[PDB]
């Protein structure tokens, strides 16, 4: 079993957005449109914007889940490595095995799927504040892409789904993620590799 990664705007015109953070050595999170890939440091804030063309119903939620990008690994659950799942860095809500956390939202819920064993984190879909045109969720990634016994250098995607109150699909978007010590340098390197 493998979750779908097909982009689907749905009835509400759902899609993600990312800030323009640049590639300076000091950057902690930076998004490459050319690669559709987020580069971020371990456990640092990753702002992900949610955009819609029309307001979804009360009770709509937004779920995040990681899968391996390579087909030969897609059936393996993405989880924290044997070190990080034991490192006592709980925020009081996220299970220590979960790679993806939501920062600063007490209504976040963490799911261990009873059938697929996959992890996800889901929040209620809140309207933009007055003066804003979108809503932002702040994610944290709690292992490096290189962590041995976990991701082990394998690339991952994050799939963001807009869901109704029953969990039915309303919209879907996705992006690759690399969790690394120097996201600005790695984004520059990979964009150069793509250009060459
Ligand atoms: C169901 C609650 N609700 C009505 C009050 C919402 N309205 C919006 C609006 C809007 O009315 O403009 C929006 O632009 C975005 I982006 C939203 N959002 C939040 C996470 C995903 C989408 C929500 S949630
Ligand atoms: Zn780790």
């Amino acid at each position: 079993s493998v979750p779908s990664q097909k982009t689907y705007q749905g009835s509400y015109g759902f899609r993600l957005g990312f800030l323009h953070s640049g590639t300076a050595k000091s950057v902690t999170c930076t998004y490459s449109p050319a690669l559709n890939k987020l580069f971020c440091q371990l456990a640092k804030t990753c702002p992900v914007q949610l955009w819609v063309d029309s307001t979804p119903p009360p009770g709509t939620r937004v779920r995040a889940m990681a899968i391996y990008k390579q087909s030969q690994h897609m059936t393996e659950v993405v989880r924290r490595c044997p070190h990080h799942e034991r490192c006592s860095d709980s925020d009081g809500l996220a299970p220590p095995q979960h790679l993806i956390r939501v920062e600063g939202n007490l209504r976040a819920e963490y799911l261990d799927d009873r059938n697929t064993f996959r992890h996800s984190v889901v929040v209620p879909c809140e309207p933009p504040e007055v003066g804003s045109d979108c809503t932002t969720i702040h994610y944290n990634y709690m292992c490096y892409s290189s962590c041995m016994g976990g991701m082990n250098r394998r690339p991952i995607l994050t799939i963001i789904t807009l869901e109704d109150s029953s969990g039915n699909l309303l919209g879907r978007d996705s992006f690759e993620v690399r969790v690394c010590a120097c996201p600005g340098r790695d984004r520059r390197t990979e964009e150069e590799n793509l250009r060459k």
